[PDB]
């Protein structure tokens, strides 16, 4: 792909963590605790999963950044309004307002409703995400296989400001402690 010149610098914002996350000092990085670390709770905050947003809140044109998923067994990326249900249980759809892919047992999937199966015969260290605010697209790319294409979402419906969407997952297994990173520009 040619997307790389739309890049953006995305930071984690803290206030929206599940309270079991620990964020960078650079707010760069993000993995899961062993344990509540110790912030008040607040209703911006994701209450069920390992979730946390980006800062930024996009409303149009073209963006691109890139985030480091090595050695982790489970995680969920992309981006979702700013407008998202943050307690209880729900299910990661266009229609609850996010537009992601997962890596869960062994297996990569995008969150339509239901799930659709990916086809990667590399697994990817580092994705890259395309947003095009005016044409309704959300694009994930594998950085570790020359930039190829994983999934593209058409004829989405933002229907609100946009903001960067992460999932560390759970380390029920004890192999995904590691963290996501957003890589360098
Ligand atoms: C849901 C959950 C957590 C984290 C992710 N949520 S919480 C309780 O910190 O809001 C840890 N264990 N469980 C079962």
């Amino acid at each position: 792909h040619h997307h790389h010149h739309h890049m953006v610098h995305i930071t984690l914002d803290r206030n929206t963590a599940n309270s079991w996350l620990i964020i960078s000092k650079d707010r760069r990085q993000v993995r899961m605790g062993d344990t509540h670390q110790n912030v008040s709770d607040n209703k911006e905050r994701f209450s069920n999963y390992p979730m946390v947003l980006g800062a930024q809140r996009f409303s149009s044109g073209k963006m691109y950044w890139e985030v480091d998923v090595t050695q982790k067994e489970a995680w969920d990326l992309g981006v979702c309004r700013d407008s998202v249900q943050r307690k209880g249980q729900f299910s990661l759809s266009p229609e609850n307002g996010f537009w992601t892919i997962w890596l869960w047992q062994d297996s990569y999937e995008a969150g339509t409703s239901p799930q659709t199966t990916l086809h990667i015969q590399v697994p990817p260290c580092q994705i890259g995400i395309f947003v095009d605010y005016e044409a309704g697209v959300v694009s994930f790319y594998n950085i570790t296989d020359h930039g190829s294409l994983i999934y593209t979402f058409s004829e989405c419906v933002f229907a609100g400001p946009l903001r960067p969407f992460f999932n560390v997952g759970f380390n029920y297994s004890g192999g995904n402690a590691a963290p996501l990173k957003l890589c360098p520009l």
